């Protein structure tokens, strides 16, 4: 009876095996625009992907995660609220059953259809494990989903998911060009945060930008035909893998822009 998104152990539950779930600076939370306040002093924000390399894409029965090779500085995120390096490891997204939910993040109350996340860790910490446990050790690039055009450079990521379509199967994954996946406009907000799954450690910079991707209706249709049961086991499909929101308690948002 292990965790999930499941009546009988979905977010509700988790605190009971990780009492940190009802901690001072959990994940997601909601976003209010007109209470974030804009800080100027925020360098500019620095994603260099040029390098990056990707491995393979994993279904871990939560999510699917494209991983990276992350044993040298090859694409890497600095600036903005961040002191130092940290180096892109993975991405995944969560999303909903419905084009009505799906991120984890709000924005004055309102749900996008998926989030993506790119997890980067503190180089100063040497592995990504140790860094897991440093209020400092990870910043996680959110960026939101909303369904209407197609993303181009989404689609090499969905054609691969009928490969991996049930818990534990990868395939490999390599020369995926993560660039793709970024919007415009690097405004952002930013607070002190969670991982939003267990073990829901404390060690997150989240950075989760304003301007959305857009999706079409097929790509994410794809995302839902996941399944996070493992192959030879009853089908269920891997939708509204997303945490709510979480009390903001003692911290304030930052925004990169007015
Ligand atoms: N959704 S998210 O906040 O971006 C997130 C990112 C990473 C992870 N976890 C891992 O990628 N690996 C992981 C971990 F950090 C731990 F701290 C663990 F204890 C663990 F077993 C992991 F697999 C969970 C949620
Ligand atoms: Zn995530």
């Amino acid at each position: 009876h292990h965790w999930g998104y499941g009546k009988h152990n979905g977010p509700e539950h988790w605190h009971k095996d990780f009492p940190i779930a009802k901690g001072e600076r959990q994940s997601p939370v909601d976003i209010d625009t007109h209470t974030a306040k804009y800080d100027p002093s925020l360098k500019p924000l620095s994603v260099s992907y040029d390098q990056a390399t990707s491995l393979r894409i994993l279904n871990n029965g939560h999510a699917f995660n494209v991983e990276f090779d992350d044993s040298q500085d090859k694409a890497v995120l600095k600036g903005g609220p961040l002191d130092g390096t940290y180096r892109l490891i993975q991405f995944h997204f969560h999303w909903g059953s419905l084009d009505g939910q799906g991120s984890e993040h709000t924005v004055d109350k309102k749900k996008y259809a998926a989030e993506l996340h790119l997890v980067h860790w503190n180089t100063k910490y040497g592995d990504f494990g140790k860094a897991v446990q440093q209020p400092d050790g990870l910043a996680v690039l959110g960026i939101f989903l909303k369904v209407g055009s197609a993303k181009p450079g989404l689609q090499k990521v969905v054609d691969v998911l009928d490969s991996i379509k049930t818990k534990g199967k990868s395939a490999d994954f390599t020369n995926f060009d993560p660039r793709g996946l970024l919007p415009e406009s690097l405004d952002y907000w930013t607070y002190p945060g969670s991982l939003t799954t267990p073990p829901l450690l404390e060690c997150v910079t989240w950075i989760v930008l304003k301007e959305p991707i857009s999706v079409s209706s097929e790509q994410v249709l794809k995302f839902r035909k996941l399944n996070f049961n493992g192959e030879g086991e009853p089908e269920e499909l891997m939708v509204d893998n997303w945490r709510p929101a979480q009390p903001l308690k003692n911290r304030q948002i930052k925004a990169s822009f007015k």
